[PDB]
């Protein structure tokens, strides 16, 4: 059953409205089904540049099961201080996947949840999708 190997792959591309710290970094974790995985870290600029694929393994069964029980990705997202180290949590964003098709789909917004920037209307630019693996 190799052909029933898939990859959930979420494709984290660009964000907007972040506010421009000059000395910080961002990181987004994602994790799902217990497994976490993490972006490079990138400038804390206004529009931080991600550009990062993330993939988890799933059998077919599997991954109808998580699509019906409506089983999170949870992506944390921290600015980090390149310096010390202190990674602080800026907030978070819940993805599920209902909307997971095996061809890739056009990406979209989604805000931070739990802001700790409440000013700002941050958001991040994702596409979910499913590949063979």
């Amino acid at each position: 059953s190799k052909s029933d190997q898939l990859l959930i792959v979420v494709s984290i591309l660009e964000g907007r409205h972040f506010p421009k710290r000059p000395k910080h970094m961002l990181v987004v974790e994602a994790k799902f089904d217990g497994e976490q995985l993490a972006t490079d870290p990138v400038d804390h600029t206004d529009q931080p540049e991600f550009a990062t694929e993330l993939a988890w393994e799933i059998d077919r069964k599997a991954l109808h099961q998580h699509r019906l029980q409506r089983t999170p990705i949870k992506l944390q997202c921290f600015a980090l201080d390149p310096v010390t180290s202190a990674k602080e949590t800026i907030g978070y964003i819940v993805l599920d996947l209902r909307t997971a098709q095996e061809t890739k789909q056009a990406p979209k917004w989604y805000q931070l949840l739990s802001n700790k920037y409440t000013k700002f209307k941050s958001e991040i630019q994702i596409s979910i999708a499913l590949e063979t693996d």
